[PDB]
C-alpha cells in the first residue's frame, strides 16, 4: 500500500516516480483505482498484465519502464484534474495506452530505422515505432489471463483498442505539429466541439503529446537530470548514423555537445511552449503542466547567460 508522502505527492503536476523499480507497478494500479474505480479491472489479470508490460520494456537510457509509468501518471494528473470530461472507457484507455506507448522500444527514432532500412520501417512506413508500440500492446492483450478487458462487451473491446490505438500513434511527435496547428484554429475560431469524435481525438493526441514530454513540466533539478537520459539516446543513434556514413543532426551529434543549452531553447519555442500553451486553452486545470514548462525555460536562458 502506498506511503503517506506518495498519496499526497502522486497529486501534483511534477511528481516524480522514484528509483524504486518494484514501487511503480503499485503507483499504477492505484492510479486506475483512482480513476476508474477497484472493479474497473480484476486485479490479478491486471497486475499479470503490468508485469508482462515492464517485461517488454527495454533497458535502454531514456525511452524506458520508467518513462511509461511517468507519462501514464501525467495522464493520470490530467484526468484527476478534469473530472467528468472523459468517459470511464476513455479513462481506462488512456491510462493503459500511457504504459503501453513506447512498448519494445529500442532507443532509436523512426529515421533511423527508415537509414537502416529495419524490417520494422518496411511493415511501418510511417509512425513506425508507434505501430510497433500498438502491436506489442495487442500481442500481450492476447497472452493467457492477460485481457484486462475481458469484462467488455465486443463492442467496447473494439472501442477501447481504437481508442488505444489513436493515442499511441499520437506520440509520433511528427504529428504534433498538424495537430495542434488544427486545435489552435478550432480555439481561435470557438469551432473546437468536445461532443465531435474527429475534434475530441485531436484534443486526447494533444494530452499525449504533453504527457509523453512531462520531463519538461517537472522541477528544474528532475528536468536537468532527465535531459542527461535523452540525450544518451540521441547521441548513441548520432554515432549509429555516423557508422552509416550519415552526418546525423546536431541534436544527435556528440561534438556538438556544448549546443544544448541553444536546442534546448528551441525546442521549448518551437513544441514545449506552443504545447502545453494549447493544452491549457483546451482544459485551463493544466495550467501548473504550462507554468513548469515556462520556469524551466528561464533555466536554460539563465545557463546561456
Ligand atoms: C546541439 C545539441 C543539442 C541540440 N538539441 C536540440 C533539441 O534537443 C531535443 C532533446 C530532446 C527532445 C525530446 N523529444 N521528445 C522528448 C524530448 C525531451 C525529453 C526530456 N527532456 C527534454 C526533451 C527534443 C529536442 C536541437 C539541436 C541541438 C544541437
Ligand atoms: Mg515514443
Ligand atoms: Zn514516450
Amino acid at each position: 500500500n502506498l506511503p503517506a508522502r506518495i498519496c499526497r505527492d502522486i497529486e501534483l503536476f511534477h511528481f516524480d516516480i522514484g528509483p524504486f523499480e518494484n514501487m511503480w507497478p503499485g503507483i499504477f494500479v492505484y492510479m486506475i483505482h483512482r480513476s476508474c474505480g477497484t472493479s474497473c479491472f480484476e486485479l490479478e489479470k491486471l497486475c499479470r498484465f503490468i508485469m508482462s508490460v515492464k517485461k517488454n520494456y527495454r533497458r535502454v537510457p531514456y525511452h524506458n519502464w520508467k518513462h511509461a509509468v511517468t507519462v501514464a501518471h501525467c495522464m493520470y494528473a490530467i484526468l484527476q484534474n478534469n473530472n467528468g470530461l472523459f468517459t470511464d472507457l476513455e479513462r481506462k484507455g488512456l491510462l493503459i495506452a500511457c504504459l503501453c506507448h513506447d512498448l519494445d522500444h529500442r532507443g532509436f527514432s523512426n529515421s533511423y530505422l527508415q537509414k537502416f532500412d529495419h524490417p520494422l520501417a518496411a511493415l511501418y512506413s510511417t509512425s513506425t515505432m508507434e505501430q510497433h508500440h500498438f502491436s506489442q500492446t495487442v500481442s500481450i492483450l492476447q497472452l493467457e489471463g492477460h485481457n484486462i478487458f475481458s469484462t467488455l462487451s465486443s463492442s467496447e473491446y473494439e472501442q477501447v483498442l481504437e481508442i488505444i490505438r489513436k493515442a499511441i500513434i499520437a506520440t509520433d511527435l511528427a504529428l504534433y505539429f498538424g495537430n495542434r496547428k488544427q486545435l489552435e484554429e478550432m480555439y481561435q475560431t470557438g469551432s473546437l466541439n468536445l461532443h465531435n469524435q474527429s475534434h475530441r481525438d485531436r484534443v486526447i493526441g494533444l494530452m499525449m503529446t504533453a504527457c509523453d514530454l512531462c520531463s519538461v513540466t517537472k522541477l528544474w533539478p528532475v528536468t536537468k537530470l532527465t535531459a542527461n537520459d535523452i540525450y544518451a539516446e540521441f547521441w548513441a543513434e548520432g554515432d549509429e548514423m555516423k557508422k552509416l556514413g550519415i552526418q546525423p543532426i546536431p541534436m544527435m551529434d556528440r561534438d556538438k555537445r556544448d549546443e544544448v543549452p541553444q536546442g534546448q531553447l528551441g525546442f521549448y519555442n518551437a513544441v514545449a511552449i506552443p504545447c502545453y500553451t494549447t493544452l491549457t486553452q483546451i482544459l485551463p486545470p493544466t495550467e501548473p503542466l504550462l507554468k513548469a514548462c515556462r520556469d524551466n525555460l528561464n533555466q536554460w536562458e539563465k545557463v546561456i547567460r
